[PDB]
């Protein structure tokens, strides 16, 4: 650990929208905002032309430019980008301060990829080559960044939700969190990091051993908590889970919730709920622990989140003053998914040089005087390897 000063505060966005990072392609340099997200793994960026593109990368003015002379095809959940692929210097101005060469895809077409009015242009894919696209012998930006310089192979991410809603404009001012590169900034959390080791080296894939809400057992074998696969993704907005997880933690949290009640559509994430400004009942809402698997035999740890996280602010303008939030768990046919909602209350380190992902209370998460998310441990689990999914 240290201090790494240039990259403290480095990230803007938002749960919703994804978080991104300045970077430059290119001699001269060409600013653009690119989304960073751990569940993939290829550098594309928007090198053409699109209503919801303010700017793009253009080959033509840039002297280090070079085609690779080959396509890539990347369909996404529903849609796709198209893309050239090539090679240029790529930079990250608040960042580790060297240039390194990196394969760029050049999107030329797309399909409800880019998000309208995000204020990101491309996307770093920070996964493993294993994901790639094409395939795995196209070197994802980290690859090469840790071959070229001497930073170390590890990166670790604040991801900072504000309380309230942001504006277009607001996403700009207001800070949404830190990238470090090459080591894990130690003022970005309190007290310890605790790791998990990361079960494939693909996308960040973690083992989850056991579930509560507000201490309360769910109760299930630990394979339906990785029904496929578990993973942490930045570029996912909610925490995804199992069909069966998914039932077993709305009706629990309900259950506790049930000073109010809350229409069918908001437990689906479609209907706003809304208070008045800030009597927001944080109190009636349960903690939600996942555990983890520690890197010791027969030690987990477990993570704590709060409804500050998993209940994401979203305007209306319908009465102006209500603070309003909308249900941020949903379904998941992948298994778990542990996107920005999580990712929010810690500061999570993706330490590849030693196949683990560490997990610490972040300094910026959102909560109340009364409350707080939290990492703690050890804890006494037995048989956690068969919660994998094999
Ligand atoms: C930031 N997340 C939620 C993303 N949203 C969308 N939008 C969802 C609706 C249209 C595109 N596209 C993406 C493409 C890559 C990585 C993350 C995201
Ligand atoms: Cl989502």
């Amino acid at each position: 650990t240290g201090s790494f000063v240039e990259m403290v505060d480095n990230l803007r966005g938002k749960s919703g929208q994804g978080y991104y990072v300045e970077m430059t392609v290119g001699s001269p340099p060409q600013t653009l905002n690119i989304l960073v997200d751990t569940g993939s793994s290829n550098f594309a960026v928007g090198a053409a032309p699109h209503p919801f593109l303010h700017r793009y990368y253009q080959r033509q003015l840039s002297s280090t430019y070079r085609d690779l002379r080959k396509g890539v095809y990347v369909p996404y959940t529903q849609g796709k980008w198209e893309g050239e692929l090539g090679t240029d210097l790529v930079s990250i101005p608040h960042g580790p301060n060297v240039t390194v060469r990196a394969n760029i895809a050049a999107i030329t077409e797309s399909d409800k990829f880019f998000i309208n009015g995000s204020n990101w242009e491309g996307i770093l894919g920070l996964a493993y080559a294993e994901i790639a696209r094409p395939d795995d012998s196209l070197e994802p930006f980290f690859d090469s960044l840790v071959k070229q310089t001497h930073v170390p192979n590890l990166f670790s991410l604040q991801l900072c939700g504000a309380g309230f809603p942001l504006n277009q404009s607001e996403v700009l001012a207001s800070v949404g969190g830190s990238m470090i590169i090459g080591g894990i900034d130690h003022s970005l959390y309190t007290g310890s990091l605790w790791y998990t080791p990361i079960r494939r080296e693909w996308y960040y894939e973690v083992i989850i051993v056991r579930v509560e809400i507000n201490g309360q057992d769910l109760k299930m074998d630990c394979k339906e908590y990785n029904y496929d696969k578990s993973i942490v993704d930045s570029g996912t907005t909610n925490l995804r889970l199992p069909k069966k997880v998914f039932e077993a933690a709305v009706k629990s949290i309900k259950a506790a919730s049930s000073t109010e009640k809350f229409p069918d559509g908001f437990w689906l994430g479609e209907q706003l709920v809304c208070w008045q400004a800030g009597t927001t009942p944080w109190n009636i809402f349960p903690v939600i622990s996942l555990y983890l698997m520690g890197e010791v035999t027969n030690q987990s740890f477990r993570i704590t989140i709060l409804p500050q996280q998993y209940l994401r602010p979203v305007e209306d303008v319908a009465t102006s003053q209500d603070d309003c939030y909308k249900f941020a768990i949903s379904q998941s046919s992948t298994g778990t998914v542990m996107g920005a909602v999580i990712m929010e209350g810690f500061y999570v380190v993706f330490d590849r040089a030693r196949k683990r992902i560490g997990f610490a209370v972040s300094a910026c998460h959102v909560h109340d005087e009364f409350r707080t998310a939290a990492v703690e441990g050890p804890f006494v689990t037995l048989d956690m390897e068969d919660c994998g999914y094999n």
